[PDB]
């Protein structure tokens, strides 16, 4: 998903160097081209590229991997790789059980390793930042080889930087997005060796870069100067509030925010579409079209661009006439079909009723609306006899609900004078 | 499809209960993990996981699944089942046939296995909710042995209601949805040790829930009180739907809609009526009206039931509201009547794809771009006429220029034919 | 893509009639069963399952299937179709040519295939009418066994009719279409035999039957009395397509549901006339009526995820739409024009006040009067004076001129004007 | 994918020309069908196949083809291929590397451990500029120009198929201009399928559909003679913005068109017209974005030629449209403030649940009068200020109306 994620290498040529472990004819790199798996610990700090040499491990001695965290796992978790690592051996292939943060895990949580690699189920590549010898089960040291990885030079993190602008496929490459050397360097010089950290830059910077009128983003070195609880479920709720309440200003400034504390605007968007049938209905139709078209423009086009086409919306949400009378019609109509009986459809309503159902249901028989005066059935009635008498739906006097209201009341009039009428 | 098939556990670690049976070092677990592979028969009460067993066992053995139950399974689906594994196993592949509520199967349907067990096309697992030992031959049963499941504690579905909660790619997870312990609580004491009936109950509630202004639905208990309380009928309802719509009655229309979203009918089936609706009874009188059904669509391709559902009642209200006209409708079906029943004419010859009218006379260097006295039928049937739009809505409108239109013809000094 | 492909048999199971040869038990369907491949001789009348019978041989033995006709193929598909097998050979995998009027090839064309039988890279089955002893070498005929099926009873027509009706993946089980027993028989006699026929005629009636308000269609005896989109398209296909657009293009509602009726009854697609009406709405509409693009697109998205019968009526609406819909091609003619100058004139470059960033000048239209920079030129100086775009005064093009004529006045009486 | 990259022929049936090597019974044909690879060089002028036998070769040995060219090729991609070819031996499956234009360098160690199958492709001899190293674990075969027939049938092959050519798109190939390609190209199978390719491209699109490619284009598009991305297309782009925004259609379908007949990707000004739906039209007219979308839509779906049309009304929408930068520069303000001012909470009756709101719709005009939605400390911050034009106009008034309902209300926050 993310660009450090895109970005991964798949193979040693890809791979921006841990050179005194890598370079070429050395031991690892040997056993990595051959294929021969082993298990390791691997001990470096953040963005040293443990995660992604485990992976490019696995693709060159054709294996599956799986990943996990002993940060964000326990038992379940363990459990589950492990008997997942199970059914792919049973199926005749090979699993690497990749763990992140490894020194994160007690003793026992360690332990229960150990009979899947000794009995070769898997091989387990361990990741982390402290000293692994401090603090893993010497069990598992015996049976993983511990290596040294160093943080980045400079000009490695600059190499990561334009690998990610030049590739035209998981990175930026024909994407008009420039970076320029001084702030590829600035970027190098902030964060002190850590490549996911670049790569994180980078993207933040391409996603708050403002488009010029030739469609190109250049990512300034100002630009770098410059930079799911209750917390974001109540800014979502300010939002919805300001539109509902119109004013299209706080509107903005609740977006603003959540866009600011990296809110996915997609969400945003969804809220609009409701927005657009529970606040507005019928008073307004084509608000539907106004969000489903700012929708359309955020899948196709830059992230600022694409909030830019979602805030349009949001303040032609909050400037709409306001309208909750198809959310409440609808509700209404719930209840009853949650809460009445089962009522049959009268006969005059069914596809296609016999000739039996016909007599049976006391001469009763369709009425084609088109055929009649004004292709209305002036005095018909649809719903079911026991409960003739039903109104679910109160058009406003807002927008084109004025007109919508002259209509029904016009409409009630012809029914009223009716010489047939329905169960009368 | 639905919840409880979504979450279908995978292995042993994500199967809840059983543990009589699977915790870790009893035989079962042992020859599951190994992925060897033995017929069986699984004996126990309506959603314990007779039915998900069987497919944890498929993938620790890398083997293909095919079901079939002796209540929904003519011969047909038998000798498909049958046919398929065997073709299976001719492609070297392993697979497994679940045959759910086995003791409804007379011995003489039981006798149709047996040659495909022994000669290895088939490893067989019967699901029965009533004792085994009873109407089961004793040439199955001495090939499969029997494995007995209780129904769950009130921890264990208090736990597949969590574990649904938590999956993010095949539950509710990441999807901003709350269960309050309380009614996690309530819906295991409501079903009694089925997992099946738990998870459709957890279902239910999530279709039903309010999505607050942030997006959430929380599952409230007072919801879950609130729940304890395709032929014929289905048609019917869709039909008094439609004719509500055409009828204007957005009342009757939004109860019609309520019915069968309630009786569990597809939001989208009735989305593709409304933009059949919009066609033949709205039509021209209101062009927009398609783009409304189309939209309402789209709204709940991008939302999910929770708040489509309601974007496809706007597109009905708005339907049943809006002008009506059954014009286009009943022009295109005598167009295609022309079609079918007189000469299949050629293309006069100014109409043909060409590289005082003697020829084409391209309409927009004509005045007002319309060519006047310009016949586009072939001759045997100038004059022709199929669209007599109404005078509501935007069909007022039409009909006024179509009518003038008619007299540039009339006065017009060129006159094809 | 059609009806009596996806209905393709894949197993036993599926296979109807032919029952004689077929049922459980016999030397063949044993063969079968196990997936033991041997070169075969189909002998049958037209219809029978021949072809779909190979289809099922092919399965069971987990084989490609490369199909070629005497009377149809020429020599460039014969051998393409050997050298495809050569590839499945040598990635390890079986395959099958059928090989249809097998009897249409002489003695010496017959010879061309043992080499490829004998070194095992085809199994080779033969379909034909005509007798094989009668037309076929011996050279062949003691490599290939005879098996002979049999024109399909009425019955066995009845059996693969509901079995199109009922399967939910490959055919009508899921669309809510009825066939009363009445028009089951009906279509068993028609065809005499001939499943895929019968199967053709099935889906003709679908595609032509109307949706009642139920959503359902009720396939009925008279839809069958009242009676091909897969041929190539020649002149008439296209003097059809010339008449609609030019029917829309004149205003005429009711010609133009004319030729699209003539259009779809002739087996095209009605996706083709919905691009048509794409173009339409551009070229012929304009901004006389921008709202014709979206009305085209609806019918195009409605088609796209409804029943035929109801996303041809869409269409329909959209082409009178089109024909009612105000006049203008404007955006059409000045586009053009506008396209021409690009190639005709020098590649003028692109003027200071109108590049991206200039180096070490641009009026930014929101901040003047009007949110117009009243006096502007925005092409090079060269030609400084074109226009291409006239709009005419129909529809929405009447305000459009008006505007235009007022922004022009505007430049007309500016203090600041480029190039002065 | 071009019409040249999409048409390569996959097996020997396809594959037209080179007879002299092909021909049923010689030994290149019986080793290719056989499936036994052989490193080898391929010398012969442009287009005359040496590529697409390669991938033939491939298909016939059910292996993978690494293509790499010494012109365009650095070192890094040199060791990526490599490695790519390796991690292709670990998994079970034969790798070819390609190797255009040899002539211009020692592969030699992964040729013996079988990992690489080399094929290399050069216009000059072989024996001349590459050592014999290489050139005794690879035979050279020669190659020729194709005839006038070779390249007739290499057009008609892709006028005729229906997947990965032109076959049903409703494009006729009349035999004079199928002839006259053949004369113009000098057997060069490449460049027929892309003079092929620029036609359709180019034909104008009848009332039936159908494209016709006539001689008289293929003699307008052998007089194109100008020179084919960097700064000029962005100020083109850029002169296309600036002519919409300034309410030029004229000036806007010259730089479309200039846009276009340089290459640029019509898809491309498709975004622009969409940002500029937002930024310069926004809600003085909301259809102005339905209407880029549209256009968009409609490009997706029919011809290149009609889909520039199209694209070509919405920039003419968009040039005559009511400006508005209302909505972009109070987004931009809204953002700042985000960004600049303290992370305040939200306020309490604007919170989902309590730990006060005036539900708007059960009061008098569905407005909450009175009713605040910024934070105390910010209260009565401004972003949007609608213009008079377009839908604006009306929009100010209800906005000045609503102000004045909260000016006047008994019920405030604070």
């Amino acid at each position: 998903q993310p660009l450090a994620a895109r970005m991964r290498p798949e193979n040693l040529a890809q791979y921006i160097g841990q050179q005194h472990l890598l370079a070429a004819g050395k031991p690892l790199p040997r056993a990595i081209e051959a294929g021969h798996l082993h298990s390791m610990i691997l001990w470096g700090p953040p963005g040293t590229g443990k995660t992604t040499l485990a992976e490019v491990i696995a693709r060159y001695a054709n294996a599956d991997v799986e990943r996990i965290s002993a940060v964000t796992s326990g038992v379940k978790e363990i459990r589950e790789a492990i008997e997942r690592a199970r059914q792919n051996r049973n199926a005749g292939r090979r699993t690497i059980l990749f763990v992140d943060e490894v020194h994160r895990f007690n003793k026992s949580q360690q332990d229960a390793f150990l009979p899947h690699i000794e009995d070769g189920t898997i091989t387990f590549i361990g990741a982390t930042t402290e000293n692994p010898s401090f603090e893993l089960n010497s069990a598992l040291l015996s049976r993983a080889r511990v290596y040294l990885l160093k943080s980045l030079s400079t000009e490695d993190i600059e190499q990561v930087l334009t690998q990610a602008m030049e590739d035209k496929t998981r990175g930026y490459g024909g994407q008009d997005i420039v970076l320029p050397d001084e702030t590829r360097r600035a970027i190098a010089e902030l964060v002190n060796g850590d490549a996911r950290r670049a790569l994180n830059t980078l993207e933040m910077m391409a996603d708050m870069a403002e488009v010029d009128d030739s469609g190109k983003r250049v990512l300034k070195p100002e630009l770098l100067t410059e930079i799911k609880g209750d917390r974001f479920y109540d800014l979502i709720s300010a939002l919805h509030k300001s539109v509902r309440g119109s004013a299209p200003d706080a509107a903005l400034y609740w977006y603003a925010r959540i866009i600011t504390a990296g809110g996915d605007p997609l969400y945003v968007a969804r809220r609009c579409l409701a927005i657009a049938s529970e606040d507005v209905g019928n008073a307004d139709p084509r608000a539907m079209q106004v969000a489903i078209a700012a929708w359309d423009c955020f899948t196709r086009v830059g992230p600022a661009e694409g909030e830019r086409a979602i805030a349009q919306a949001i303040v032609y949400l909050a400037c709409a006439p306001k309208s909750n009378a198809v959310y409440t019609a609808f509700k209404a109509a719930l209840a009853d079909a949650r809460e009445r009986p089962d009522y049959d459809v009268p006969v005059h309503l069914r596809n296609a009723p016999t000739k039996l159902m016909k007599e049976m249901g006391y001469g009763q028989e369709y009425r084609y609306a088109h055929d009649e005066a004004n292709a209305y059935a002036a005095g018909e009635v649809y719903f079911p006899p026991e409960i003739a008498q039903t109104r679910y739906y109160f058009p406003t006097n807002r927008g084109l609900e004025g007109k919508i209201g002259e209509k029904l009341a016009w409409l009630a009039e012809q029914d009223q004078n009716s010489p047939i009428k329905r169960y009368r």
